């Protein structure tokens, strides 16, 4: 199409020291991007598949990404299942005819990063809601039932996210649950996915009170949305989930239920994070995005968290593919 045109970049982010997922070392993070023009309009999409989440490699992504928008430059704009190419494909044509609003919010749940006095003098006098994501399932169960123990006892109105990833067993579970006091209980917004099983977190839930959240389990093919006893949250992924339209869909079944949906992150650019950002504040406006993992990286690219201290780098700095 005469009108029609597209750049894709190729990059690689340096993560700081000591960022481990599923047993492995992120020293880089590697993506794409994608910038669709039609006209005088504009719009652009992260392409990051994320190692040990993502079925799908970098240079899979960067393959369908290029095929994608040979399509798309001839006037065909169907999208791949392939999720981290739908996602970004999907966000650059949500740009381009302005239904991704531009606004957000910019605000995250702060993430503990193994300071929780920090994280204590940080929330302890934020004026309104206070809520905070802590990761469980890395060190020994005894070790993060103190943790988020000592954090709830700090600050008596604080709610926290606890993150654990499918790492306990059940007896694990009770080992962790046994430190945290039975009265800041119903002060765990959400654990992400306690045990091994999704009927051992059920299990959990159902006998130490504590709430549940899917993350992982959203990407399992026999996934169903269900309220169920001791389940009071999802997590979705955008990266890890597909187009803009099934994220949509997947928000409105959870909210059907009655289920929170938190919009969370895949470690993405600061790019893909701010458009997490914009699509948290349209699709879940009442509930605090799970984005605060741009500190685990040396530097921002092409559109800059606002607030971030970190080096932003210009399109010109980025390896150009098309
Ligand atoms: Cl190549
Ligand atoms: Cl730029
Ligand atoms: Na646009
Ligand atoms: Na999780």
């Amino acid at each position: 199409n005469a009108m029609r045109s597209a750049q894709v970049y190729r990059w690689q982010i340096p993560m700081d020291a000591g960022v481990v997922l599923r047993d492995r070392r992120l020293k880089t993070r590697d993506g794409l991007y994608v910038c669709l023009r039609d006209g005088e309009r504009e719009g652009w999409g992260e392409i990051s598949p994320l190692p040990g989440f993502s079925q799908e490699t970098w240079e899979e992504a960067q393959t369908a990404l290029l095929t994608w928008v040979n399509d798309w430059l001839q006037g065909s704009e169907g999208l791949p299942e392939m999720p981290s190419v739908a996602f970004g494909a999907s966000c650059a044509l949500a740009e381009l005819t302005g239904v991704l609003p531009e606004a957000a919010d910019y605000r995250a749940a702060p993430l503990c990063t193994g300071d929780p006095d920090d994280l204590v003098l940080r929330l302890a006098d934020m004026p309104g809601e206070k809520i905070a994501k802590v990761k469980v399932g890395l060190y020994e169960a005894v070790r993060d039932g103190m943790v988020v123990n000592l954090l709830l006892e700090a600050i008596p109105d604080l709610h926290l996210r606890l993150d654990a990833n499918r790492a306990w067993t059940p007896l694990k579970a009770q080992q962790f649950a046994k430190y945290v006091n039975p009265d800041y209980r119903a002060r765990i917004a959400f654990l992400e996915e306690p045990c091994k099983t999704r009927d051992d977190s059920r299990a959990f839930a159902r006998e130490t009170g504590i709430a549940i959240a899917w993350d992982e389990s959203l990407r399992e093919a026999d996934f169903t949305f269900e309220a169920e006893e001791g389940v009071r949250a999802v997590v979705i992924k955008p990266t890890l989930t597909g187009s803009l339209d099934k994220v949509r869909e997947q928000v409105a079944a959870a909210h059907a239920l009655g289920l929170t949906a938190v919009i969370s992150s895949s470690i993405e650019s600061s790019l893909g994070l701010t458009q997490l950002a914009r699509i948290a504040a349209w699709l879940t406006p009442g509930t605090l995005p799970g984005l605060d993992t741009l500190h685990l990286m040396q530097a921002q690219q092409i559109r800059p968290w606002p607030g971030s201290a970190l080096p932003c780098l210009k399109r010109e700095e980025l390896e150009r593919l098309l």
